[PDB]
């Protein structure tokens, strides 16, 4: 049912590479083909699933017809592209090593750094979808406005990310849970959950300020559970599982769990933290890993996972309405105790 | 007049930055402000002027307001920071070391692969000015497909440029007039020509597809030409007028140079080219430098811009009816006989 679900909107992606990929330019066309067949496919597709789920319970299904359907799943489809070009970028930055349990698409011999214009090509691929088969549509500009706004909140969040997190420099004392939420809200919240539900609200005519604003309180509080999760998983998740080689303690990052060990940590723990993190050597590695399994962090991250989940099934109560809950309790399932 | 108009232009930059510019989130916009001010400035100003110029030019003077005027000169900034962003991507691939007098953006100790997030940056920042100051205007769609589809276009150019430049691979069959008139076509001549007289032309609420295909025919000659002048600058120019170091002979580039010189070389100069070109040894680039020399490259080039010029000057006698010839007769007088 939902891996079904799953199943019809990934039959969709050869009609998306057909339609985009359309002289010597032609070698080039090539080239935008085996970045979309590498970098768009083999995540969980939980955005682009979202669009085309939502979009079904927002609209009266008199009105979802033929070509109704087919906009919603290349909407989910722009979303899908907006993270796999914001992922092509970010395994660059954070000298990833695997994705989707393959290579980095810059790790491939012959890719390198001319993996940053192809991450620029994926994201133009989001406005050519977009004037391909909504420009006659009256929510048309809002889609454009809301994917170019989700961007710049993207961008933005990368930003703080990346200079909470200088490579070489000691950064403990910017690693408090107040940096850690405004990175988290824009580099992840605002693009990989609000985004998606904002996107078939629009579709479905809910352009509202207000309705649009409740949606926003209960996504984006989803979004910094999600990035919560994603911290947990980058050292305490299983490779074959979540697809990708962990790099946050060598990378210096304000990831949730150095947040919770700086609160817990006694002076002498601080100091094993202080000269242990954000470094390549995996002994050092190897001792930050154990001092969080000391201060019991996992323990710490399954309690912290029951509280966020009452608190957003709570702000569901709350601002749900006039939505269907099962919009937004469909995505909470989704991500709710995933070890992906 | 002309140093007068530019002068002009500048002093809006303050204001660009400032309601950019306008919480934790403070150090991120703090890092945008050094991002547009390392990026922005520096350079000739020729595609923001031209927006300005043709605006002038296009408008009637009673229609040409406070309001009216402040929107030129911030499209006009949009088309500087369009290319802004394709130039501090293009530094990192191209592993360019200078760029407008000072060293490129990627090469600052403390910025290295996270300019690929500033350059991201860069480019969101001309939504966000077309959002502040266009929004309610009749052409901001127009304004928004343009900007967007220029980047595809220059995005699919540099896939183009950097498939026919593999690093350690001899790729001299590849470097036809043929492929390098399409690559140019795509990485310059449509953003950075079409786009600022096309700008200017919806802002004069000339939205006309006939009219657009002319001016297309006379500006992407132009472009053409300007990349031609890039390539042989690239090589010949003085790096103190320019303000980058040349990088395209140790790159493999499909330059227009290289292509001059297969056309002339002889059996035994076309080998001299192939153990030479493509690659970082001082003596294997000198080589090549001389055999161009050798061949009066920089008389062929002098010749082509000469012919180039009457051949552009032509298509404006044909194709610039019914705008003002001095549309695009302003902008050939700045690029033609450029040594910078
Ligand atoms: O998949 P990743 O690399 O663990 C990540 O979530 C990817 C990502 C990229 C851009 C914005 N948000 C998340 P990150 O933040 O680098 O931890
Ligand atoms: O300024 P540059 O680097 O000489 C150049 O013109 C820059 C550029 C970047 C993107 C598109 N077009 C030109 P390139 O093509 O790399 O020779
Ligand atoms: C914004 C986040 C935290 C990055 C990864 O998102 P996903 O975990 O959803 O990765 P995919 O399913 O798209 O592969
Ligand atoms: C598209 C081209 C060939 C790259 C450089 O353009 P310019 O020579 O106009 O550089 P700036 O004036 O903007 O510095
Ligand atoms: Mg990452
Ligand atoms: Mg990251
Ligand atoms: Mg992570
Ligand atoms: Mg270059
Ligand atoms: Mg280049
Ligand atoms: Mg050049």
């Amino acid at each position: 049912v939902y891996a079904q679900e799953k199943q019809d909107f990934v039959q969709h992606f050869s009609q998306i590479v057909r339609v985009l990929t359309e002289p010597e330019i032609g070698d080039a066309i090539a080239r935008l083909k085996e970045v979309l067949e590498y970098n768009a496919i083999g995540g969980k597709y939980n955005r682009g699933l979202t669009v085309v789920v939502a979009f079904r319970e927002l609209v009266e299904p008199r009105k979802q017809d033929a070509d109704s359907l087919q906009r919603a799943w290349t909407v989910g489809w722009c979303v899908e592209l907006l993270q796999a070009f914001f992922l092509v970028a970010d395994d660059i930055m954070d000298s990833s090593l695997t994705r989707r349990g393959q290579i980095c698409w810059y790790q491939k011999p012959g890719v390198g750094l001319d993996a940053i214009n192809d991450a620029n090509l994926l994201e133009a691929c989001i406005y050519r979808l977009l004037k391909l088969y909504c420009r006659e549509q009256p929510y048309y500009l809002n889609l454009i406005e809301l994917f170019l706004q989700s961007s710049y909140q993207t961008e933005i969040g990368q930003t703080l990310d990346l200079l909470t997190a200088p490579q070489g420099n000691v950064d403990l004392v910017r690693f408090t849970e107040k940096r850690y939420k405004s990175i988290v809200k824009y580099k992840t919240a605002f693009a990989s959950f609000y985004l998606p539900i904002a996107a078939a609200m629009y579709m479905a005519g809910i352009d509202g300020e207000k309705e649009h604003a409740n949606a926003k309180k209960i996504l984006l509080e989803m979004g910094e559970f999600f990035q919560i999760q994603d911290d947990y998983l980058d050292l305490f998740g299983d490779p074959s599982v979540t697809g990708k080689i962990g790099t946050d303690i060598q990378d210096n990052k304000c990831s949730w769990l150095v947040v919770q060990c700086l609160q817990r940590a006694t002076p002498e723990q601080y100091q094993i933290l202080k000269e242990n993190y954000g470094q390549k050597e995996a002994e050092k590695v190897a001792r930050v890993k154990a001092l969080y399994e000391e201060l019991d962090l996992p323990a710490v991250f399954l309690q912290y996972e029951e509280d966020s989940y009452s608190h957003i099934m709570a702000l569901i109560e709350q601002y749900a309405a006039p939505l269907p809950p099962a919009v937004f309790l469909g995505l909470a399932r989704k991500i709710y105790k995933r070890r992906k």
